[PDB]
């Protein structure tokens, strides 16, 4: 059975990542994480959650309790996450990644970890998003060439980082079906006078608001016609459970970088 | 050789961009037209119906009085008329692009008996896009199909007369297909009333028929936490019209068969 | 600070009723009710204050009953409400004409707010149908589209309806002379006059609606989406914290927000 | 009857201004204008047109042709139309800007010249949109205060301002209807960790691609459920046939600053 340390349980995906490996049979909710300054620490598991009591405290450092857990689930901040994955490579773990909002150089870093590490890392982990990844590269290979592509998006209030993950995901996977980088195409804001729109841009639109679970759409666009690829969700669950699975699946795994591509056998 | 091309209901909505497009392709030209033979157009030019010049050639009540100009149909008309244009086809050794919607699974057979003699194009869109898009559906149906909820959702202008649309269907086809059912076991076309719980293997349909909408689909693949929606929305007709005379010059010295837009593109 | 009993605590509802009175913080839940054959019965409104069999024996702990349960129930607490000087927010739906007829008659010596939506955003809507109708409906063809999770069992929707009597109303017309309900084969073109009803049943979603105006070359959608039933519970716990000291009287949700 | 100068009239605009004005029986396309360098100067406006002919040519300079027009419809460059504002003045002549995209200090400017010139000035000639503004106010008023309350907008490749006219329209009527100023609560663009949003704020999002002719929304989000109120264009003539109401009424009226409001009476 796969033991679980969940980072950052008091967390809108940390509380349901609890409640998801809980209630999943093939694995325990053996650890939890918060940051050291937080009133949850020294609380139990089940307490914050509400629902019943496990027999496992929120610690505000997981190396105190490293002989309790395999697999570490991530959805925090780039620089606890960070800590989290050199953890993962002093003590032999795993680290599944939801975190998002990392720089260039922090993924390389987790690229050159992840030689050393069992890794899963993705910005969405609900199977409609790794399916969108796959019908975007097929929509960029027939009209890529001839039409404007444009990504919106749209999250809840607190939502820290623009574009999403899954945004800049998806644009990857549209450059990439194409035979380009991101970075030499991409658009985050149009302020002003921008002039006419270049040919090559992937433009990107970002809407913060409510409690939004998370709106993307992929935007391919000619002349006389369009066609749009939208993925909803709306309920932390279905990321949560993913999650747990890309941990139970990732439990025994050679040290490697992988996606939901891989978890789910989607390539 | 050029294709030369008859354009069946020349004044209606896509004939006049039939019309419009067939002229501006270079490989093509307008060589006749028809209209209904009651019809106030009759007699008239096809440049006077578009404004652009005069050509040589008038709106006839009948394409059989000019089975020799032309080699090629192109029927965006009536499930009747079209019958009648295929007939046509049969005995003068012609070729057709159909464009009509709204055929009984009785008419679509005898299509397809023709079409063993006749070479035919038939699609419901002649659009670029929608063809993407029904293989979009067919990954996203192997994928999803099994555990989600599927609905087909279609907005159109207030003139349009068959519901739901002929695309919708398509995509409800490629859909059903690409699963191992046929749509007809489980399409829904209307829900009223008190209809139950939905049951699990259904396709729903839901059609909006308002302005001078020129033609949105959707399907959307629901799961319980999220759900897939591919888009497709046309904004021009002559999107469909150049499609058409596109499939026209394809067809052209094609032998008899049974064609659709996946076999004219690729 | 008004006190707030939640009958049928238990129930869907219910639970958000709890849930969104506790965090209104002009509100307390004084009590709560279930069925008396009920397991929630005894136990606190944790799950301070316990679920009673019967709202009679706490009479004294509460000013509102907000009331999301069965009519033959909300038929008891409109009596209860009438015996003992209490007011209630009616959420129920099902109403027989006879019942509807009963409420108003009690609600000529009680409070009562009752009304078929309390989200805040749905009662707007048809304030906002109303003035597009009053400017474009004449002119525009008037569709509206639904979407709703795979249980619901009627189509279309209560509030699809809702909001085609808002635009068939504000034009001087019965909805059900304007009415289509479904497209099939060979429609023909359609009317002038129609107000024409899509449906869409999957997955999960909470509802969804939209109202098209469309003319030719423009088109205005006005839209509502619920993500949490909470939204019905808090529009009704701000009902029942407006209801609190009025006079006697039917009101609906079109009073409690002042649409006019 | 109206005679109208067309400035900038081999745009997308001013074809269809041309067109729409021609169409239009209380109204004459008088002249046309456009830039110097242009290609299309010395032309006939029914040759641009495409249709037919007019005793009228594509000048330079609209100084040139005064006295032939009483009002101008100026759909074009803020630089451009300031011109077309001072020649009002000078020549005691009427004005409708569509023209977006001007500075806060031109926009002080075209103020100062409307009390002296009877000018009309919206960012959107369509009615859907007027209808808009006023249920956005109504929207605001009951739901804005404890919402997040966010716009949208998308329109073609070509569209040089971001975001729209109309956007910061919707965003002016909605800050309005609240007490506030639009330049205290907008954030136009999110890049990077842009932390929690604030309570007040109303963002913009802006999407350019295709040929999208223009929509927007605007969006009041509550926690568990929001409203959308959303104006989609699906044709520019939408926006000419608007231009050219407010062109007919302008006529004959006080030197002030109108609106589409005020043309429509709503
Ligand atoms: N890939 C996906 O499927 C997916 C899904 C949901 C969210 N996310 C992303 O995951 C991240 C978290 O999202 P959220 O809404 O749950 O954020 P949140 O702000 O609710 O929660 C983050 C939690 O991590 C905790 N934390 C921060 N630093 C820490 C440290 N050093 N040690 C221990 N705990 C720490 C915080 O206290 C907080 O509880 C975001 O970057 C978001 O974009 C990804
Ligand atoms: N596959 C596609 O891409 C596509 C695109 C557009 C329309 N359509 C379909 O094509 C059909 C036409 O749409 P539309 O707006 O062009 O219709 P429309 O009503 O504007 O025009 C159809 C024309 O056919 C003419 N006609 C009818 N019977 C005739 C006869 N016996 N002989 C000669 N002319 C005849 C009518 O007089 C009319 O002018 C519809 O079924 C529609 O659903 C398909
Ligand atoms: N209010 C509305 O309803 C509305 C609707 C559509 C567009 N617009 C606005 O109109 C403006 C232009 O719109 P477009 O999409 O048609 O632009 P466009 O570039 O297609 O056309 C602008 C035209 O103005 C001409 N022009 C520029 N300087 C000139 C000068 N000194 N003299 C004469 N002509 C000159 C240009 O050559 C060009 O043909 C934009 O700011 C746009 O946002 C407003
Ligand atoms: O791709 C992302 O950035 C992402 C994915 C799911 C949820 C969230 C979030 O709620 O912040 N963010
Ligand atoms: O698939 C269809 O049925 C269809 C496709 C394009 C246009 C139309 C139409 O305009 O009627 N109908
Ligand atoms: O609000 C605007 O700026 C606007 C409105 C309509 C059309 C256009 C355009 O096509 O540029 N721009």
């Amino acid at each position: 059975m796969v033991r679980i340390a969940v980072a950052g349980a008091a967390g809108r995906m940390g509380r349901n990542l609890v409640k998801a490996a809980h209630h999943n049979p093939v694995a325990k909710v053996a650890a939890g994480s918060e940051r050291p300054e937080s009133s949850l620490v020294g609380v139990d598991l089940g307490e914050l959650c509400g629902e019943g009591k496990f027999d496992v405290v929120v610690c505000d450092d997981l190396a105190k309790q490293i002989d309790q857990f395999d697999v570490i689930i991530d959805f925090t901040a780039p620089a606890s996450t960070l800590n989290n994955l050199a953890l993962c490579q002093q003590y032999g773990k795993s680290i599944v990644i939801g975190t998002t909002g990392f720089t260039e150089e922090q993924r390389e870093q987790i690229d050159l970890v992840a030689q050393q590490v069992p890794v899963v890392m993705a910005p969405n982990y609900s199977v409609g998003v790794n399916l969108v990844f796959k019908l975007l590269e097929k929509a960029a290979k027939v009209m890529g060439d001839y039409c404007d592509i444009e990504i919106v998006e749209a999250h809840h209030r607190h939502k820290v980082d623009a574009p999403s993950g899954t945004a800049i995901g998806m644009g990857e996977a549209i450059a990439g079906a194409m035979g380009n980088k991101l970075s030499d195409v991409a658009v985050y804001a149009r302020e002003g006078i921008t002039g006419e729109r270049t040919k090559d841009e992937i433009g990107f639109a970002t809407i913060r608001a409510g409690d939004i679970v998370g709106e993307h759409t992929a935007m391919f666009a000619d002349i006389g016609e369009r066609v749009e690829i939208t993925h909803k969700a709306t309920d932390r669950m279905t990321f949560a459970n993913g999650a747990v699975k890309a941990a139970v699946w990732l439990h025994e795994k050679p040290a490697g970088f992988y996606t939901m591509t891989d978890v789910l056998g989607l390539n």
